RNA sequence: GAUUAAUAGGGACAGUUGGGGGCAUUAGUAUUUAAUAGUCAGAGGUGAAAUUCUUGGAUUUAUUAAGGACUAACUAAUGCGAAA
């Protein structure tokens, strides 16, 4: 190996919103800051697509229900 | 002084029924393309292959957008229309 491709890389958890867990459920890459790109905003309009996976309790029942956020 | 009133036919009317028609509306993924992000060396296609596409980054992934079509699954020895 020479300069591992993900070098620049950093990880994020995700959060939930109201009616789900606050416990983040999964985690997501980005590229570091260059001084023009800023790190946070190129993540302002990404599309996550999950089960429940998100609601604790009453979660393991349905993987029947996809949730966008 | 007007025959009945055809399980003849025309008309009226009443609750329906239909994927019948004409206008408007409106959705839905899909193909194709574009944009914005990603990532990399192969994608395609075939009996094998080769023409093709690919580092100017394809195929692939996510989110949108454009544009013409088309109405899946439910869908059947079911329905409507004179037939198409
Ligand atoms: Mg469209
Ligand atoms: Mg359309
Ligand atoms: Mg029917």
């Amino acid at each position: 190996r020479t300069i591992d491709p993900l070098s620049r890389k950093e990880w994020y958890d995700f959060r939930a919103p109201i009616p789900f867990s606050s416990k983040s459920f999964g985690k997501t890459l980005v590229t570091k800051s260059s001084g023009n790109r800023i790190a946070s905003e190129e993540i302002k309009g990404r599309v996550v697509e999950s089960t429940l996976a998100d609601l604790k309790d009453n979660s393991n029942d349905k993987a029947w229900r996809k949730v966008k956020l």
